[PDB]
């Protein structure tokens, strides 16, 4: 019942630079190359899809 992964929509973004510094910032660049066709390396981690951008997001993000 409702298996929606996509967290982000991505319209188009304002591209913000935030003093937290946040992989939002970040997934602007970097699902740009997803959606143009080809596959961004985030970190050593291989991402083809924004579905794969989601476990580097989450990995990065609790990396402390």
């Amino acid at each position: 019942m409702g298996s929606s992964h996509h967290h982000h929509h991505h319209s188009s973004g304002l591209v913000p630079r935030g003093s937290h510094m946040d992989i939002e910032e970040i997934e602007k660049k970097a699902r740009k190359i997803l959606e143009k066709g080809d596959s961004i390396e985030i970190a050593g981690f291989e991402v083809r899809d924004e579905e794969d951008l989601k476990k580097i997001l989450e990995w990065l993000r609790r990396h402390g």
